[PDB]
């Protein structure tokens, strides 16, 4: 019977991390965008922040 | 001997799985906040920022 | 035999994710961190600027 669960128990794994991988991947995508849309408003921005701090 | 041993695995693959279920939920409310603050953000720069 | 050779095979599959997870979860840490520091830095300096010179954005 142990051989049997042990067995049924590698599947299982192989399960949750197919379900782990997915949740990770999304995670990831969603992380990806904020970066580019913050990266987007830094670079409109440069203009302004050197204009408070920097000459010439 | 190995029975003992096929418990102890099944036991940490359940901690585990409680650990990422908890871990990534705190993940991804910080993500939200995250999202909702940068959202306030570029409302004050449309429609400049799209364009 | 086949007992033993899945036990073994097992071990190591749980100690390869335990390790990829502790790995991935030091990365989310690390990006997190950068994210929020950028984004208080642009919040930090754009309220006070909208407040002295283009004031009706609010
Ligand atoms: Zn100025
Ligand atoms: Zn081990």
């Amino acid at each position: 019977g142990l051989e049997e669960k042990v067995t049924r128990m590698e599947s299982s794994v192989d399960l949750l991390q197919t379900r782990f991988a997915r949740i990770l991947a999304e995670y990831e995508s969603m992380q990806q965008k904020l970066k580019q849309r913050l990266t987007k408003v830094e670079k409109f921005l440069k203009p302004l922040i050197d204009t408070e701090f920097s000459a010439i």
